[PDB]
RNA sequence: UUGAUGUCACGGAACAGGAACUUGAACAACAUCGUUAC
């Protein structure tokens, strides 16, 4: 039994270079959501071995978004 | 609220002394954000 520790996904890079990450993507990635609580994992950095997961997006501009931390603490 | 036979109060400048002063290039490069994996 404990106390879950949520501080909300960060862990974001942005930028507009087009970087390694953005670009290795099944194309058509979505655009920004208003709220958390929804923001769900889109890609995976590694495809050979299922490690961390990713969130590729978008928005009116140039600007792309990506994001690590698929989890929050819990001490109990 | 006066008292008578005696009021120059128009008989008297609120006057005389004290620096809003001292100190200040409209100028500029290194990051921001946190977790993943056994």
């Amino acid at each position: 039994e404990g106390y879950l520790h949520v501080v909300g996904p960060s862990k974001v890079e942005f930028s507009d270079k087009k970087g390694d990450v953005i670009n290795n993507f099944q194309g058509t990635l979505p655009s920004v959501p208003n709220d958390w609580k929804t923001i769900r994992t889109n890609d995976f950095k590694n495809r050979k071995r299922k490690n961390e997961p990713v969130f590729c997006c978008e928005d009116d501009k140039g600007n792309y978004y990506t994001m690590a931390k698929y989890c929050e603490t819990f001490f109990f």
